[PDB]
């Protein structure tokens, strides 16, 4: 048993990142091991509530708890960092995480997983290149992703000066953002004869690559006419979701005080739901006939990873529809195949066919039996390939090699 340290440098964002530090810490505590949760509280963010943690969690100033910050870094065996600066943080607050970083003991095991995809996201960091030069263990979600391909070569470059050392770039392994799937099911799984075959509930963000504009579309060309409701859960306001509007596209926007007046009746523009707590997206999901997860990254960011909200619909019992090309360009955690090509109960959303995808939504959606048959083979699909049980020991193994 060890003492293990989970570092969001960044601060508790409220999504991934936090969603995938709560699950590590669950899978060590599960398997015998002390662990602290620390987040920079420098900078705040809308979805701290998203996900439970008030509990447990260790909020700390980097700008000016240097002290108690270094303290609460230095009393594991194995840091974990999640997360670095973000570039809009004050000067002491960056100085302070760089100087934590040198100054964390020699002996303590630096693990960094870095959870962004695209160099946009991976840039809007600071101290990022120092906290790669500290690690032990680096691990990220692709082989050929930006952060491998092009951050890597840059601050490891395959061309040195004269004076200076060639110093090989340090390995990075491939790594899948787990869950336990298998909790979240012992806890939202309804029986078929509870669930609204007519509720089309997407979630996500307001991000293009999350695939909300699909959603939309399919909504106007299939579901709304044949009478389905169509939620969007996570879209919060920002430059991006204003371009919704001014390309004249329909829908209705609530915040969780005014979730009440969503229209869930026929013939509705989508109901839009600004920002959602997880237990509660879990439960309206697992009531729901479908969930949409869109998301259709570029394929040299895809390798074994799917996105936690994939998982959240498989777990709670929904029907899972995915984006097509993601499921062909994500490979199997057990065989390395394409997810596409097993009979694993997941819809593949084709946006060149979308009438047939919308036909075995109607398939389903008619018979409770079938419907059954196809989430449960859903369920064990999605756990056998990203359940917190395996992946998380995959990774234990590659940080204690
Ligand atoms: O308003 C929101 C939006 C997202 N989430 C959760 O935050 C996580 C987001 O992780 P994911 O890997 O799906 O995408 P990311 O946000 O990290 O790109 C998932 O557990 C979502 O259910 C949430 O609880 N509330
Ligand atoms: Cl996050």
């Amino acid at each position: 048993s060890m003492r293990i340290c989970i570092f969001m440098a960044r601060g508790l964002e409220g999504c991934g990142v936090t969603k995938f530090s709560l699950e590590q810490r669950d899978w060590f505590i599960k398997n015998g091991h002390e662990v602290t949760l620390v987040y920079a509280k420098d900078k705040s963010f809308t979805r701290t509530s998203s996900h439970d943690h008030k509990s447990f969690s260790i909020p700390v100033i980097l700008a000016k708890e240097y002290d108690k910050a270094l303290k609460l870094v230095n009393d594991c065996d194995i840091l974990i960092i999640n997360s670095v600066p973000a570039t809009s943080v004050q000067e002491a607050t960056i100085n302070n995480y760089k100087k934590l970083l040198d100054n964390i003991k020699p002996s303590i095991r630096v693990v960094v997983y870095q959870h962004d995809h695209s160099v946009l996201s991976l840039r809007r960091n600071l101290g990022l290149e120092e906290t790669v030069r500290r690690a032990d263990v680096i691990f990220s979600h692709s082989d050929n992703g930006d952060f491998n391909k092009v951050l890597m070569k840059e601050w490891y470059p395959e061309t040195v000066s004269l004076f200076d050392d060639i110093e090989e770039a340090p390995t990075v392994y491939n790594f899948q953002p787990p869950m336990d799937i298998v909790k979240v099911r012992s806890t939202y799984w309804k029986d078929v004869s509870e669930i609204n075959m007519n509720i089309n509930r997407w979630i996500g963000r307001t991000t293009t690559w999350k695939g909300f504009y699909q959603m939309f579309d399919f909504h106007e060309k299939f579901l709304k006419p044949a009478g389905k409701s169509t939620v969007m859960e996570g879209l919060e306001r920002s430059p991006a979701f204003i371009a919704i509007k001014e390309k004249g596209i329909p829908y209705e926007y609530y915040g969780n005080r005014e979730i009440d007046k969503m229209n869930l009746a026929p013939n509705q523009p989508a109901q839009i739901l600004d920002c959602y707590i997880n237990s509660e997206m879990l439960e309206r999901m697992s009531k729901s006939g479908f969930g949409y997860q869109l998301s259709k990254l570029n394929q040299k960011y895809l390798q074994r990873s799917l996105e936690y909200t994939h998982l959240e619909l498989g777990a709670c019992g929904t029907i899972p529809v995915f984006w097509k090309s993601t499921g062909e360009n994500l490979k199997f955690r057990v065989d390395n195949t394409p997810l596409t090509s097993h009979d694993s109960g997941i819809i593949w959303f084709d946006e060149n066919d979308m009438e047939s995808t919308f036909e075995r939504i109607k398939e389903l959606s008619s018979d409770r039996a079938l419907y059954d048959r196809e989430r449960e083979k859903a369920y064990e699909f999605l756990y056998q390939h990203q359940d917190s049980s395996f992946c998380f020991k995959e990774q234990f193994d590659i940080i204690t090699k």
